[PDB]
């Protein structure tokens, strides 16, 4: 819930730059493309550890 809604706000970050010229269409695409990858890590990292810390 946590690390995910963080990505939900971070998307609004990457979008907020898209309107400032900072991020064009292609580089904003890479920032949002990596956002879901980092979240993709933050989740599995949570899974495994969750099992080890609670239900091994």
């Amino acid at each position: 819930q946590r690390y995910l809604e963080e990505a939900d706000r971070k998307l609004r970050q990457i979008e907020q730059a898209y309107e400032m010229g900072f991020l064009t269409d292609r580089e904003r695409y890479d920032q949002v493309i990596q956002l879901w990858t980092e979240t993709t890590e933050k989740v599995t990292q949570a899974v495994f550890k969750n099992f080890e810390e609670n239900y091994p």
